[PDB]
């Protein structure tokens, strides 16, 4: 596949439609989805949240050049805002000169919490946890032996503890579950409400919450990119010159959260539109993100800029990103699942690690015209 | 307005919308567009974002039974996940009964930054654009004079400094902009291009970055909420047992970030939802209210949860709210100015005074499901 789309910017959207419908071969079923309003049936709607009375569309955009590890995507994106969707391809016509995006990702996991308290002895608890831990993860995974099967399950647990609050000691279990293609919460909420019983007898304690973090730190993406300063070259200045103007406003975001809180909401400009082109929760996104931006203590940027041994600008993305391609609006919106056929991505993790490309993507985007705007 | 909407949610789509129609005193024609697909055209659409080639839908929904300051709204919302707008007109339905929802909200104002560089003296530039704050203030509200005519603009100036970075020292100035009924990104940045070259003048540096802070944190809006303990009571559980397990759960957020991320998305499932509807920028209420969770240094909960001096469960959320009646795709998704035609708002903080309602009955409803399962 060859993601490049000339002129995609100056076509007809049926023009472009077209295109798209070419490059990957998609059946007419799939291109009709998009040529008449109303692609979401209202008994979908209907079923998908409480109190319908009808649907709201957003526009659906493709970036193009973008380049993964080697291979040439298409990437889908909903959102209501300008810029983004060019800046994107832009940034991404550029990486493919350096051989485009590199990206990583961890395995899926997912955490569930599980608090118990009325414990008069929580860190001597937590140790009758840990011993018993080979016997709670077994529990775990009793049921989901699908899951198993898929190279998924009950991983390990962590015990966590707040001996001293306002409220009392508490003890904080941490399931830690791999959840393969799922986004997770169903997954984790129920090994956890299936372990809290024995949780409860091991400690002597009551459990209150069981329910999955979206501090999704063990669910990390991460993606690379790479500029010369021939690249970035403009009228006004010299490549060298606009490195240095991004290094810049770089530091500015890692000192400053009055910036970081702008540098970091034009990330997720990038990542939001293609979690909400794919089905998926983009409240979840964005609450991992900006809490993991902020896990050091100071609220910093998700990205980091530097320059290289050779002068090249390179920018790394490293953050939690769970995202599904089953469960909820992912497969019950037609148009979620054909987000998912132009993608070509075969498992939550591919999604996830083409979000942070995307994303990285975009802060470079908006970086770059920042840095090389003339002072008017 | 009586908001209370009984067997709402047991009407089909069609017979939800006509209820509202009536309630309202819609026009066939507004009807229309939620009773048919397509209302955002796709000349609109295109023009609105780059390389388009369709819309895509979500489910537009009206949560029932919010009352804030004693007047009823409706409130739309549009996501994909199930539950949210059950909980949030439930949790509504139990503030009525003790007065509803009680708000209030500072000024719309929002900070535009100007970054300063290649100064060997910037904690000494500081002070030279401090003596000339008035000046340059003028100078931000020549730029926009309309504003000015409508009740905004530049108010004021703080300088803030890093004189020792990894990249050398800097200095950034914030205007500080009341933006009306406007989010105020493209107002503010217009000011903070607009002054660039004056403070170039005054301070011997080079201006860098000029744009405004998502981190809107003088743009504050703010809930409260009371519950007695006769709501909360179920089956299993009393419902002092269920406030004091309520308070259980906000302590846990409050000193844990594992908990206080789903915590706060939870507040955010109320929030966004009703942004989306309105055509404003979610990315831009995200930002400010993870950022403002965190100004301590620690990432902690947006809400907070009491006890009163009663015995009642009184809870608080205030927060970072900028979003627009004007400007961006508010205006232009026919949607979103039908929404605001639902809501009845006649200021943008009035929208952001609802929000933060709706993610204070979000976050209860989240909390009251699990101190009683």
């Amino acid at each position: 596949l060859d993601s490049r789309l000339p002129a995609f910017r100056n076509l007809s959207p049926a023009a472009r439609l077209d295109h798209i419908g070419q490059l990957l071969g998609l059946s007419h079923d799939d291109v009709s989805l998009l040529a008449n309003a109303g692609a979401l049936p209202m008994d979908i709607a209907n079923g998908m949240i409480e109190n319908v009375i009808g649907t709201f569309e957003l526009p659906y955009a493709v970036a193009s050049n973008f380049q993964i590890n080697g291979r040439d995507v298409l990437v889908p994106l909903v959102v209501e805002e300008p810029s983004i969707v060019a800046a994107a391809s832009y940034m991404a016509k550029l990486a493919r000169a350096n051989g485009g995006f590199t990206t990583s990702s961890s395995a899926p996991l997912m955490h569930a919490q599980v608090q118990i308290v009325g414990i008069q002895d929580p860190l001597n608890a937590r140790l009758s946890l840990l011993r018993r831990k080979d016997e709670i993860i077994e529990l775990a995974n009793r049921k989901d032996q699908l899951l198993n099967s898929l190279g998924g399950g009950c991983r390990d647990i962590e015990v966590h503890t707040f001996a001293d609050t306002p409220r009392g000691p508490m003890l904080v279990a941490h399931l830690i579950v791999d959840v393969r293609d799922a986004m997770g919460a169903n997954t984790v909420n129920t090994m956890a409400e299936a372990v809290a019983p024995l949780m409860e007898a091991i400690t002597g304690g009551q459990v209150r919450l069981r329910i999955l973090s979206n501090l999704a730190d063990l669910r990390l993406a991460r993606a690379q990119v790479r500029i010369t300063p021939q690249q970035l070259e403009t009228a006004e200045f010299s490549g060298e010159a606009v490195i240095e103007g991004i290094l810049d406003a770089y530091a500015f975001a890692a000192v400053d959260p009055y910036r970081a809180a702008t540098h970091n909401k034009g990330i997720m400009n990038g990542i939001d539109p293609l979690i909400v082109a794919t089905g998926n929760d983009w409240r979840a996104v964005e609450a991992g993100a900006h809490a993991y931006a902020c896990r050091s203590g100071h609220y910093g940027s998700l990205t980091t800029w530097e320059k290289d041994n050779n002068g090249h600008l390179v920018g790394t993305l490293e953050m939690p990103m769970p995202v599904g391609l089953v469960g909820g609006a992912t497969k019950t919106h037609p148009l979620a699942q054909l987000s998912l056929r132009i993608l070509g991505v075969k498992t939550a993790q591919a999604l996830a690690e083409i979000a942070v490309a995307v994303g990285l993507a975009q802060n470079l985007g908006a970086m770059r015209a920042l840095a090389t705007e003339g002072i008017q």
